[PDB]
């Protein structure tokens, strides 16, 4: 059965209800022991949590028991729990990512934990999915659409969420001249594109024009990633709300190789935030003022 799915461009749960994520990622993959994460991340306010999982390419697969654990903490502390392969990152560039292929191959594994459990859990089949690798950017469209034809094609309802190009942040302007083409190829319509935020959308322009060509053609968006500063934070978090689309910041805690000023907390000491943390929760267009819990769990 399907629960989440999309309308006329925008997220819904199965009740018709409609769903605007505003969540944080957690390194789950990189940090196992970190499993309180979950009720810390709830605690001040999101109602997604993008969890960071392995195909076992480039780190540790991440098995079905230790997938279907996350579920549960997902359900329990009521949070959307948005699953996502890491391994696929800058390939074409990285050298040792992953294939979509290969995430896929992966998802089918956990097909017999995640069927039936659409209303709680969306599935982003692999994260920044391509590097700036000209040659295999130009594979995105169809590596994308061959991907969700083989997901639909094991029985999978899910919403799925594609990943841009470009290391996510899609600066040629694949994903936005194409999603068309890949939203097409989704017999179910249940597919919502991503754009991650950093560098290239230091600009107020930029970022607008960006977002509001998906919003103007009824092509269903989320923001992701999205770090600060240099992204226009404030923009970037102002356009979600104004535009009503669905934002996840990059991440709660454990940042290493030079990227340790996007650690929303210190340590993964909910109590302890970081001004990014306190910027992004508390801050204007912020998670805790905005988020709205999914109503799959009242």
């Amino acid at each position: 059965a399907t629960g989440l799915h999309v309308k006329n461009g925008r997220l819904y749960e199965a009740n018709g209800q409609e769903f605007i994520i505003r969540g944080v990622s957690h390194p789950h993959n990189w940090y196992p022991q970190h499993t309180q994460a979950f009720a810390d991340i709830k605690s001040h306010g999101a109602n997604t949590v993008r969890v960071v999982l392995s195909n076992g390419v480039r780190w540790s697969k991440n098995g079905p028991s230790d997938v279907a654990n996350v579920i549960s903490l997902c359900k329990q502390n009521r949070l959307i729990c948005m699953l996502e392969v890491h391994d696929t990152t800058g390939y074409g560039e990285q050298s040792g990512a992953s294939t979509l292929d290969q995430a896929v191959d992966y998802w089918i594994e956990l097909k017999s934990v995640l069927q039936g459990e659409e209303d709680y859990v969306l599935i982003n089949i692999g994260n920044e999915p391509y590097g700036n690798d000209s040659a295999t950017v130009a594979a995105w469209a169809t590596d994308t659409s061959a991907a969700i034809q083989r997901l639909r094609a094991a029985g999978f309802e899910h919403t799925l969420v594609v990943d841009a190009p470009n290391w996510g942040q899609d600066w040629t302007n694949t994903m936005r001249n194409n999603a068309d083409q890949v939203y097409a190829s989704d017999p179910t319509g249940n597919t919502v594109f991503s754009i991650h935020m950093y560098g290239v959308y230091s600009q107020a322009s930029t970022i607008t024009s960006y977002l509001e060509h998906f919003v103007n053609a009824g092509l269903p968006l989320i923001i992701g990633e999205f770090g600060h500063d240099n992204p226009d934070e404030d923009t970037i978090m102002a356009e979600a709300e104004r535009l009503k689309l669905g934002y996840i910041g990059w991440s709660w805690s454990g940042n290493g190789g030079g990227v340790e000023y996007l650690d929303m907390v210190y340590n993964f000491d909910g109590d302890n935030l970081s001004p990014w943390g306190e910027r992004i929760f508390y801050g204007p267009n912020g998670i805790a003022s905005t988020a709205k819990e999914a109503v799959i769990f009242g």
